[PDB]
């Protein structure tokens, strides 16, 4: 009897032969297996099924961007993002290296291309050892190791001679046997390439590969370790069909140009043809303003890379072009149709959250739960789970250690909450109050005299903690409202406030009204004479003044001269919009809302909160006063999962978390033609991020007062919802 025709029994211990101690790893790679080809066609894979329902297994796998192959198998086995692990893409041009890669040329054996530590370079360190029959990065000396067993890629090797090797390989005596082994198949993608991912190629395809699995199940068996083996069957990304009517070429708007190269396709990026002298000089700002709002509904958008969603976390390498292009779902761009492939074959490369993108995971073993369906999860958080499977320390990378304990039978690694590592004060009523300039209108309510409940109202799920390492930060009570004040910054890193269902906004005007907060020091950008008619900058509420719960009138606790933050006219566009119309409907929606929101210092784009060094060298004089413009805003939404619940009682959270690009107009959305303000919410949902996105980026941690596990709250911290196509 074969492996697939066996009844599902659980396998609550590994059941291994006298010559293993403990079981291996294997890691089984289908390219371009998009996740819904089993969502769809599961009857027709029964192997893939049975290790689906008798192992733990996610509806999708949220591949990184861009989602192609080198750029996620890479991460798959570093944990890292393309941008840290310096693959970025299949092709990439290094202005420092003067030096292109790409999948044919020799440049890909160069260990240059290879930050990071992939995991059987991990594993070698901890005296473990491997064989890989192919894998990117594997057949590459990277740290001046090399995987124990590996193979130099060749696409024309049989698929049967790669499982019998690994099988070969299982049999070597312990001394020399590998722990951990990779396997890789280029199905279905080429199918999914050559014929499109809706056709019957692709179902021979997937039916080819899925005799494949059970040969290696059925021979698994055979040697006696169809229960003393931990298998992960993976994909790097999904597949869509591209048309020739939704394909972008640059030349319809620059002409036939011939001085820039554009790495075509759906994450299409921009650079000279005269590289290096020139890569850094070009002016790639005025190709992209050339580039925006040209078309309406427009199906692509440029983005200088700094200004593309924090939640792709794209740019952090030199690797990656100052110019890149976001396309929309089957859209696809090239600078002329002699630039790119065919357009009407099977694609990928679009963003990680299109649903036709995401990915295939399925564990099964020993260490896996048995009937298993757990919520999507990234796939940089596989590398930390390989590394408790085969008992290695992991290097520093972007999974967070613990996320996925919920997918192990019983779990390794027991996280902690991050420690408060700020400087925290009380900050007393001891300033002079000065004349601010302000003019405030007859009807704001002064402070005439400035001289438990309330915090859990402000904060219910435990205030944030500060991370940034030894800022000085004070906690300002407000009755409806709590502020993290940063007294190195001179401004408010964070402001909590919960807004009930019920509660009403007031219509009272408050232009150019501030009362100073006694509390904190003043400085010359707190005044309103500061922002008198400055055309360079505005300034805006982190909580909304017009949000009274007790009184009718305006909230003048939320005018204090510790609430506000410098902000772009622009930007106050979209955080009026934010706030006096969208808050109101979530509140409506979630049964209330908590919420979080404070502004964003990441001036080098690598997604993580500047030093104090870097804010100093970003620092500008305007009007005669130095003053830091935050890059983005960021404002976190909590409710209950429960509709019945409250946000100040909930059993379980329901977190949205936003990272808000800071710019001086609105170019982005292309607002000319436009007479109403929908836009923003789509900014919004564009602009969505993990909870722990603006944690690293802000350098605060959320809930770590809730009695949820810590791997509990890192599950909720770490999800992202799918754009359904
Ligand atoms: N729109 C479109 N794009 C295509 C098509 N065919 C290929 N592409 C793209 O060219 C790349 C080369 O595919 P290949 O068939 O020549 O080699 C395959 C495979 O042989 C190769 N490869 C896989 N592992 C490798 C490895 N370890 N080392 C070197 N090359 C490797 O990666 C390629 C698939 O990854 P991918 O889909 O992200 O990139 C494709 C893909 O993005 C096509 O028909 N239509
Ligand atoms: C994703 O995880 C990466 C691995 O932890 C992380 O990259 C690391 O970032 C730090 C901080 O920039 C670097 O640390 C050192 O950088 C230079 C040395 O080159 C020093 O000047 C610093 O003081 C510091 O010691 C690491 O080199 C870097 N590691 C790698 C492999 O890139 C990323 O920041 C993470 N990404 C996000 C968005 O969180
Ligand atoms: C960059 O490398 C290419 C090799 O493809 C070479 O032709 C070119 O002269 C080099 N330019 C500089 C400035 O080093
Ligand atoms: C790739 O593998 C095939 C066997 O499947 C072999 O004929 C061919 O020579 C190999 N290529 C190289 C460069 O070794
Ligand atoms: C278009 O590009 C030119 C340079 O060729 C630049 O001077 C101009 O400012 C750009 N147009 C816009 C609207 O930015
Ligand atoms: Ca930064
Ligand atoms: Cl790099
Ligand atoms: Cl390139
Ligand atoms: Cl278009
Ligand atoms: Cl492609
Ligand atoms: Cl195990
Ligand atoms: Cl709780
Ligand atoms: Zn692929
Ligand atoms: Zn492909």
């Amino acid at each position: 009897k074969s492996w697939v025709e066996e009844t599902c029994e659980s396998i609550d211990t590994p059941e291994c032969p006298a010559e293993f101690e403990s079981p291996p790893t294997l890691l089984f790679s289908l390219d371009g297996f998009r996740a819904e080809y089993l969502h769809t066609w599961g009857g027709l894979l029964p192997v893939i099924s049975k290790l689906k329902n008798c192992g733990t297994y996610t509806k999708n796998m949220r591949p990184m961007y861009p989602t192609k192959a080198f750029p996620n198998h890479y991460s798959i086995v570093t944990g890292l993002y393309p941008e840290s692990h310096g693959i970025i893409d299949n092709k990439m041009y290094d202005p420092k290296m003067n030096a292109s890669f790409s999948l044919k040329s020799k440049e890909k054996f160069n260990p240059l291309w290879y930050k990071g530590q992939p995991i059987w370079v991990t594993a070698n360190h901890q005296e473990v050892k491997s064989g890989t029959y192919f894998w990117p990065g594997s057949d590459v000396e990277i740290d001046g190791i090399l995987p124990d067993i590996y193979k130099v890629y060749n696409g024309s090797v049989p698929f049967e001679e790669r499982i019998l090797a690994v099988l070969e390989w299982l049999q070597l005596p312990s001394h020399e046997r590998p722990h951990f082994y990779t396997l890789y198949l280029e199905e279905p993608d080429s199918s999914g390439h050559s014929h499109g991912p809706v056709s019957s190629e692709v179902i021979k395809a997937l039916q080819k590969v899925d005799r494949l699995v059970g040969m290696l199940m059925d021979g698994l068996k055979d040697l006696g370790l169809d229960k003393c083996l931990n298998l992960i069957l993976i994909s790097d990304h999904g597949m869509e069909q591209g048309s020739c009517k939704k394909y972008v070429y640059l030349n319809k708007y620059l002409g036939d140009v011939n001085n820039v190269k554009v790495v075509y396709g759906p994450a299409a990026r921009l650079r000279p043809t005269d590289v290096p002298e020139t890569y850094y000089s070009f002016n790639y700002e005025a190709l992209a303003k050339n580039l925006s709002c040209r078309e309406p509904n427009q199906h692509f958008r440029p983005y200088l890379k700094p200004f593309l969603p924090k939640r792709l976390h794209f740019a952090k390498s030199d690797r990656i072009e100052p110019l890149t292009f976001y396309l929309d779902p089957q859209w696809q761009l090239a600078l002329n149709p002699s630039e790119r492939k065919y357009c009407g074959s099977g694609f990928h490369g679009s963003d990680n959250l299109f649903s036709n993108m995401q990915a295939l995971f399925i564990g099964y073993g020993p260490a896996f739960k048995h009937g298993a369906e757990v919520d999507s999860f990234e796939n940089i958080e596989v590398y930390n789970l390989m590394c408790d499977l085969l008992g290695l320390i992991p290097a520093p990378n972007n999974g967070s250690h613990g996320s996925l304990n919920h997918l192990l039978k019983k779990p390794i690694y027991n996280p902690s909450h991050p420690k408060e590592e700020g400087f925290l004060s009380q900050c007393p009523i001891k300033s002079t109050s000065n004349d601010l300039g302000c003019t405030c209108d007859p009807w704001i309510v002064p402070i005439k005299d400035f001289e438990d409940d309330i915090y859990h109202m402000t904060v219910p799920y435990g205030r944030p903690r500060i991370l940034l390492k030894q800022h000085r930060v004070c906690l300002l009570q407000q009755q409806q409202f709590l502020t993290g004040y940063s007294l190195d910054l001179l401004m408010p890193l964070w402001a909590s406030y919960t807004f009930l269902s019920n509660d009403q906004f007031s219509r009272d005007d408050f232009s150019n009204c501030l009362y100073q907060d006694l509390r904190i020091p003043l400085s010359p950008v707190h005044k309103c004479s500061y922002y008198k008619s400055n055309s360079k900058l505005s300034y805006g509420f982190l909580t909304p003044p017009r949000l009274n719960r007790v009184s009718n009138h305006i909230y003048s606790e939320a005018l204090l001269t510790s609430n506000i933050v410098p902000m772009y006219q622009s930007f106050q566009v979209i955080w009026h919009y934010l706030h006096d119309t969208l808050l109101q409907r979530y509140a409506h929606e979630r049964n209330g809302i908590n919420v979080v929101s404070g502004p964003v210092f990441d001036f080098d784009y690598d997604g993580r909160y500047d030093s104090l060094e870097i804010l100093k060298q970003n620092s500008r004089v305007i009007r005669s006063q130095e003053i830091l413009i935050p890059t983005h805003f960021f404002i976190v939404l909590t409710s209950c999962k429960q509709l019945s619940e409250t946000p100040l009682e909930c059993s379980a959270l329901e977190s949205s978390a936003y990272i808000l690009p800071h710019r001086p107009d609105n170019i982005e959305s292309c607002t000319h033609g436009k007479r109403e303000s929908s836009w923003v919410e789509e900014l919004l949902t564009l602009h969505r991020a993990r909870v722990t996105d603006v944690e690293l980026i802000t350098g605060l941690s959320f809930y770590q007062d809730r009695q949820e596990s810590v791997s509990e709250l890192l599950r909720l911290k770490t999800h992202l919802p799918i754009f359904s196509q």
